[PDB]
């Protein structure tokens, strides 16, 4: 909302300026589309100097997820991961996906994890279909969390059969993230 | 809708005196429940004389239609099941079901068989237990179909996969009727 | 609506104690299913005397109409068809459909023909069946006409392929109807 | 609403008794239907001794009032219309189809004349098709009327072009109605 | 819906007089007072000769099935119960609270099993009184379950985690059921 | 619902012959109505042989509750109270309102006891008004349950600060019922 | 709304260039995330200054309210609250986290505290562990009030139960709040 | 809307520049923000020259007329309020707030004073605690007008009881005013 | 949504100095006419340098697709397509439309191909045009996919048929992309 | 959407400024007073150096598709017309309307043509000055583009009684463009 | 919607800077508004050189219109009218008041005239007012018209009395427009 004075920009322009990017909403293919492209043209003005990526979202498309999450993977600089706030689902998904050692939660931030949700509306043979591409997806995200995190796969499916609150320690503790800010 | 004198009967109740069911709507719950009531009734009645159930249904529950279908089965009366208009789903079904030799359709009525619909709403979990649950439904419906038809299992699994529409003449060479009555 | 003493009827019940029965709306299943009863029970009642079937109609549900159509041409007694006000779509098919030389038109009752309409949703596979089936259900309509009028399935299909108004007199020239029964 | 004891009745099937039918509403096909029947009803407890057909209605499907003029047509009995309150469009066309010299109005009823309405959405062709026939109904309307008031054709074209209103003595002028009833 | 003569009932008052219930809706508390008040109606007209409860019910109400569960155990003829179709949630429960020796099913009945739905809104303080409250009811259920049964309490509570679809044979084999009728 | 010979009830007519009267439903100005009529009539027939009131209410208006109240008080009948199910709230405050030594609940029927509940619009004084008048009916409510139950009046308070779930047990511990009706 | 100019700002621009933060609506995600960018903005600038945050709010997302909070503690600059109207709930939670001895409100300006609001649909399992997630927000939040106000945890939880509305001076005797500014 | 030159400025930006704010709406949090925001801006580019606020306003919410309220007494400039077209409730309270002797109105603009609305919904203890704190905001708002007027808290409560509409002239005569600016 | 300086751009604009498109939402004629847009203008700015189009599309319009389809083939630079996310429906159409050698996909986008969907609603000649030119359009879509991925016109029939999800691997392996871009 | 730097232009005013008007949606009057404002402008830019509209439509209304059409007629500068995605309906009359020997198609566009749509209420009269407007819109419509496709009027006709899907080479093939662009 | 450079203008601005005022909607307050503001504007820009008007109007308010009507006549320079599309009521209206031999219709331009709509609500006193200003705006649309065309008073009352529809031909026949601008 707020302008700030140099030229002219928003306060989210401003901050993008110092290689910053706020998500602070759910996640869904306009978010994932405007985050991809800030992380891109990060890119193009330095390839050295690392991201800081702010997350406070409550989760959203599990595929629009991955758009961000395969971005952050292909470019060249680091992308810290600091979460505000609450971290859910998909969110806590991309917090885990920062540079290993500057994934970051500040005291009182949440993150939640769980399994992934959908719907099937149809014939016996659709259905089929989408139940057997959800269970597919969660093998899929399950995996490359157990990559992120040191747990074993068979640890995060039974820790995501219901939602999973996550205190930042207990998040440190998970593997989640490496550090918690203590406040300076 | 309208009455009949002997003691004052609507025109259903006065054909029900006579062994006749008329079944003119969708399959659900109260539709079960009173087609089954009825036939309770009827043995209760006379259990030799055999039943007329008329069918003209665009299908429905298929938990509902196997209540009627169940009972069909567990009375002593034969029920001859005749096919006005359309038998569709668990309509055909339930046509199908009618005592051997007893199978009727009027000559220009249809009939339509395909496979059950449903829907999954929720977690993984959830949804392939939903899903579980259609195919073991829809195996259920194949394989009593196989039986009363004398069509194997994968025939009818090829033959339902879409709406397959059939006429009296080639619902009889399928074997879910036995005769269609030609006017008198 | 108003009441008849005997005993007490409503007006309709006490018209079907002679044997008339009123089409006065649209048709789909519960009509269908109610005028289906009423000529079974009249056939019951008495299987030489003929039925008056009086047709007020803007047609409706083809296969609710072919339920009655079946119906009529399944059970001894001759029906009598009688237009009244407007015999239109489904409607008029069943004014065709009395027996022959006992199909009547008021003189300023109005007929009307033209083709089944429906409606097909989702996938092209899916389309292409119902397409199908309302082709197949159009050429149906068109043979059954054709030998009911005695004019060919070629002039059928030409005149249905839009709206069709006929006066009383002009459908008695395309044999929908025998006779214009002219004022007493 | 109100009951009449004798066995009971509802005051109109009371009425009915004396040969006595209310039209008291717009009229469409349950109207239509239900007051055929009162008098096919009427006509078969007695086919000399005349009916009374009390009228106040807004008018309706002109469809659905030709089945009532041609039934009126059709019986034996003399059918006395009498206009109570206003008599409209079609409930006007009604008034004046009554037995000649038997078409009363009280004197403070009101008769009004006007063309059909209708309406036509969709292809050119389509529209042309419906314009034709509703130009044609003016004409069959038109021609009936300029029977039994004894005005041209052209007169009655002119003056239903729009609203027209008449008191109970204009109507008597017009031809619409023999005799204003003066209180007795 | 329709009617018998004897004196005139509706098909399950005359099912009724036969000492036969039919449970054919979701549970809530309307079906219940009925159902109650059946069963209390004819303990007054005989209190040896058993009773029949036929069910096909999703389920319900919780405290509304436990007032029918209840009126079972505390009068004193035995209730047969009888699963046609499908008996599910608190459906599956009074199908588990017939008398022992007298619980049947129908071949292609469906016996459903899972914990109970509930909800909470507001502070704090009311979640954590809402559930409790839910928590406290399960645990009720399941151990009038485990009696009932013969299955032990850590095994109902795994086995209703998520939805848990049965066959009748299966059913049976849980304890839910002591026969499944084959087909006379 | 269903109908019961003898001359034809409806099942709750039958059983009030027996001076049972059902309350299955939240408490409105209809049911109390409806229950006081009840009450008077069952008085007006015999007042010496007690009356049996069964109960499965999540309660309602605390108006009409008292109208209830004030008329099983007023009448000469003891009135006994079934609790089924669940009472909640008013529902509650009447089950605690049988005659002494009369009040029944069912082994795994549920008590609810909570404040009551309102609203107010408007004005600061209009407010006012109305805080006052809940307020007075809660003293009221209290008053009189602590004088049904033995309960000081700062206990009851206390205890329906909030929702407060009771078993069976502990309601008869409460003083709300005398006896817990053991299977028979 | 309105523009100023120097280069065009909005006013609350302008008044960011001061180091003013507005927060003068509920608090959710948006307004977080604005609110956060706004102080890492400020920080950036120059990390000795501190900042002014004017607070008028009903209160809204706890974890949004965090995501505010931590950021607060985790900047250099010392951060003065400034209520200004009403700080209520997460509101009055954000007003007692300005550093110490600057934590101001105006004097007719009000405080509000009371417990969180939450909600919990689905199965039992479900709603548990939503409950405990609430719960623990609730020791959470008053934990963290607790050592900035000098309260103890006990008696915040007596004071925030219900709603509790404190003036201004309350507030400072509460410890929400160092000053009252008095007028100049 | 409509924009002016120099640089460009919407005209109430245009306005400001002369130091003159428009209040021309509902007084809500969003406008509260924006009136604040102008007042501190006014006040950091001159704190001498006083500020002149137009009033046209039915009024609005309480707490955000006293964010404006308590900015006005905190910043050094006299702050001038001029009513035009209406000044209602919160409103009458701001014209009131001016500095004393620079309150004006136009001759035929009017004043409307009365008590504070609001609502409570939920448990009798609930709606307690909302009476109380309406009822304390209304003594807070008749103490502080009792100060700006001279009339007594006891006149003010009784004037207040009702809507009470005040010409200019009344509206000075009673102490809400200093001035009606006659035309110059 | 953020703007970047040099001259002022939103995110999307500054990408598309370096030849960058994003197509992030669903495929209609908005998004089509922009993208086209783009393309064009990328041509005359430069006709030599490739440009990059990223894909997150769920599908949409098939003549929109085609739009885009056929510019890309019509304009003289290369075009690069990148899926990221999920690439669906026409949106794996124009996936595989990308200049053969450079059509990419991250690790974790998915890709999903299944035939187009449509409706008809109508007279029989008007479903059947419909039938035909959607069956039409599955067979161009076919064709044209065929000459990209190298697979057979019958396999693509039977591999569309339904919903079909493919892995990035799988859509290399499949011939809708060439590589899949491993992380850097 | 996207914004380009030169000045800063939208992606389709910097396209005008090469003389290429885009026509990406349904033709209405807003739509009509742009395209014909670009038109004008363009002319009065350069009356010599031809103009380029490229057009994607599903049609819309005709009055405002003759404004389109009339103005491309009346200026100097030649237009040509490039279809992409689809024309249909009025837009295919516009694509038809293009300077001849310059009227393109991409190779997978479609075509479709088919008489005008429209609706008619009210009285007789009404109804058939609306029918014979639509129908000489018709044959105006016909008229002119038997002039520019060369082809009959009487085959327009038959040709546009119902949709006409037509591919490119067909459209060719048809005289609606000239040339079918072959990918460079 | 589209820019033009120069300054930056949108492409109505463009072609204002030429004289050209572009009406393409229906007549209601803000268009009139605009319009009226735009021949303002334009005139004290230059009073001599002459004002091109394009209308392409369904028409719309009377008064609108008249505000438009008359702001034509009042200032120096002639405002030529250009009827593009469609011109209907208000819409011709205008067209025919452009300055004598100044009028133009393009080709296929069409123009239609009727009489002015309206309504009226109430009681008997206030319809008889609105119907009597309803006519007197009648009366003074005729007069103005008759003054433009040269048309008697009698003859436009009747040409308008249903909807009239004018080919620009007819249209210069009537007087409407003095010339058709043959393309060029």
């Amino acid at each position: 909302i707020p302008t700030v004075i140099e030229r002219a920009y928003d306060i989210y322009s401003r901050l993008l300026k110092d290689r910053i990017i706020m998500l602070g909403s759910q996640i869904d293919d306009n978010v994932a589309n405007s985050i991809v492209s800030q992380l891109l043209f990060l890119q193009a003005q330095d390839s050295e100097k690392d991201i800081y990526l702010y997350i406070n979202s409550p989760g959203g498309s599990v595929t629009a997820g991955f758009a961000i999450y395969d971005t952050i993977q292909h470019i060249k600089p680091d992308v810290q991961t600091i979460c505000i706030g609450m971290a859910a689902a998909m969110g806590s998904f991309l917090l885990a996906a920062g540079a290993k050692g500057k994934r970051f939660a500040l005291p009182n931030a949440e993150v939640m994890i769980h399994q992934p949700l959908g719907g099937a509306q149809g014939q016996a043979t659709e259905i089929e279909i989408a139940a057997n591409h959800i269970l597919k997806t969660r093998e899929k995200l399950n995996r490359i969390l157990s990559e992120r995190t040191g747990q074993s796969i068979e640890k995060i499916q039974k820790d995501t059969d219901r939602d999973n609150f996550l205190t930042a320690e207990e998040a440190k503790e998970y593997g989640l993230i490496d550090e918690v800010m203590v406040p300076e």
